[PDB]
């Protein structure tokens, strides 16, 4: 085997995607049981985004204002409401394809799979990470709002992201499935922009462990470093400060390889200060930061 | 905006994955209608793989020598035959989840999605390219044999690859859904090794166009080049020779961006000679060749 960035199989989420139309505005909605969740801004025109009064805008709306379509079938909306930045449409049919699921709010650095959708039709799936600056570097075109991000564990789909907008830098912002935005972003037009971003140290470290697991270990050394000394270095390279909590999160990988985290940090320190000298790690020339400690375990163990 | 190495949604394929066992060997099979397709080497023993005669090994088997399972449920095998390097097992029930599909043989340089499976259960999906040398760089652990590669057009699944083995360098080899190997590889333990490979020039150019569409043009220049002079340079860096057909394929992206194909070639020529100088393109520090012109057009805005 080799080591590739992988997305979770997307079947369980494909079965939950529908198209939600309100006037001339169409986007994607997630259908679980008899509820369809979508970005509340589906009830907005152009000039509306410039600080719309969603409360007021919603009143002017009625169940028939919403056109929900699953496959080539219209789902009759029998109720509607707002939950933070999401619209909750009650429909007359419980999704027969509803998987076991839960809604979770992901933390910065964590990864998930995104099912890009258009007109309620899945078009592609990719793995990405919630950046330390609370945005995601995704790939979305107009009409992708409502697309969701998720993780799967056994048979349970953990929904963690719903797409709402693109920022001036071309990165993305969205909410958890309770409608609460990740970061300080809002669903209206403002001068809002992504703050400065950093490299996800925890993930880089997890990735170095995966490399060692796969026999790529030329970068290892016989030294170690203190947490504080590691951070004086990492931060110079725009790496996120490493916490004792991150150290503990890496415990299982540290135990599997018998390489203490601070010993691996000493290796990382050397790599940042001197580069790779033309060599590669897992066939890469750069330090990857979109694999969590959990991702490496999952993959380096063939979890299905 | 943004650009990711994305795969096709795998749902339509997940509903076709099953487990096939024969003796002590288990691997994945693809269940369509009333037929299950899998690598013929499922019938082989440890020694058998050193110099197996498949016709001779299969004649000694019967329908009941095969254990096909859809999840926890056994599918009764009521027929079996060999087609090139694949085993075709007829089962007594039809797969209600069978999508619209077709079997296609892909050309080197083209891309496809792979649904990595183990014991007939989906593990993950990733996008990759058939290298010019016919191998794929795909991360396949012991037991992934039988996993398939595919592309999806509308609602039609075009299956193009079935995983068979791993080569000494760690890259992978397989067949199309008719059981014909991509490359000169054979299904048995031997000295075979992946051949010389090249960077897929057409794809790198497609990617550079993607970079421009996403509003990034630092690598562009005021130069142009002839196809000939470009190949004289690219080939020095282990790039596949570029043909006029390739140039023509890039026509639409060329038109969309206003950048002439030969002009983009000049940019690429400069990048190969000068390197990136600490800069990146679409967040990458190296030139990527796993996105075809079709992929770029599909993922990028119009």
């Amino acid at each position: 085997s080799g080591f590739r960035k992988m997305a979770f199989p997307s079947g369980k989420v494909e079965g939950c995607m529908v198209q939600v139309t309100c006037g001339t505005t169409t986007l994607n909605g997630l259908w679980l049981d008899d509820t369809v969740y979508c970005p509340r801004h589906v009830i907005c025109t152009a000039e509306d985004m410039l600080n719309p009064n969603y409360e007021d805008l919603l009143i002017r709306k009625s169940n028939h204002s919403f056109l929900v379509q699953a496959g080539n079938v219209q789902l009759r909306v029998i109720g509607h409401s707002m939950q933070n930045c999401l619209l909750r449409l009650k429909v007359d049919t419980s999704n027969p394809k509803t998987p076991k699921y839960k809604f979770v709010r992901i933390q910065p650095g964590q990864t998930f799979s995104v099912l890009a959708c258009y007109n309620g039709s899945p078009s592609g799936v990719y793995q990405c990470a919630m950046r330390p600056n609370h945005t995601i570097k995704g790939s979305f075109l107009n009409g992708s709002c409502g697309s969701v991000g998720f993780n799967i564990d056994y048979d349970c789909v953990s929904f963690c992201y719903m797409h709402h907008m693109e920022l001036p830098t071309g990165v993305h912002a969205g909410t958890d499935l309770e409608g609460k935005f990740y970061g300080p972003f809002v669903d209206r037009q403002t001068a809002q922009a992504a703050g400065t971003d950093t490299t996800i140290t925890l993930n880089v470290l997890a990735w170095l462990y995966a490399a060692v697991i796969n026999g790529d270990r030329w970068f290892l050394n016989r030294f170690t470093t203190t947490l504080n000394d590691f951070n004086l270095v990492a931060m110079k390279y725009n790496y996120e400060p490493l916490t004792q909590d991150h150290v503990d999160i890496l415990g299982p990988l540290s135990a599997q390889t018998g390489i203490a985290v601070l010993d691996m940090c000493a290796a990382l320190k050397e790599l940042l200060q001197n580069g790779m000298n033309g060599r590669t790690i897992l066939g890469s020339t750069i330090l990857e930061d979109e694999f969590t400690p959990f991702d490496v375990v999952r993959q380096c163990s063939g979890v299905t």
